[PDB]
């Protein structure tokens, strides 16, 4: 069994938002624990031209158990990624995030 | 000194095309460890409509051990994201990849 770390996303509050993320979020999604550690903001805007800089950003992990290998994964990271989606639209408004199924290139 | 793994985008390769990326790669970019790691393909379609199928996937992250707060590590980040480019467009044509800097705002 080879743990398997999923990149699923960011999340980010206002800086000023003193929010306990531990007590918000579920230790585990879809059997997975669920792991988020704060990091530089991933671009320098928002879609409205606002600065990152004024977040604190979180990067979202499931770190995946499987005894087959990484890349037969789909299934289940597609089944995590709406129970995630799900769990997040839970979280209060000031919270803001996006999903890896929502990243675009430009 | 603890290390905060920084997702730094994707990597990805013909599974018809052989590459031994521990031969290519670096071991680290701006001093940080540069890890890869095989996933399943983050998206059913290219841009251009053709299938990821066809291709294998990899994580790209990069193992920061520090102590200061993650909004410092952001020149860090900058030089890294940098020099990760560098590294790709040095790889084989057939390789792709998308990494933070290529983006739209959140």
């Amino acid at each position: 069994m080879q743990a398997v770390r999923l990149f699923q996303g960011y999340m980010w509050h206002p800086r000023a938002l003193a929010l306990d993320l531990k007590a918000l979020l579920p230790g585990e999604v879809a059997g997975a624990r669920l792991l988020w550690d704060e990091v530089p903001p991933p671009t320098p805007f928002f879609e409205d031209g606002t600065p990152t800089h004024t977040q604190r950003f979180y990067q979202l992990t499931l770190l995946v158990l499987t005894e087959e290998p990484p890349e037969a994964l789909k299934p289940l990271a597609e089944e995590a990624a709406e129970a995630l989606g799900e769990v997040l639209e839970g979280l209060p408004p000031e919270v803001g995030w996006l999903l890896l199924e929502d990243l675009r290139p430009l």
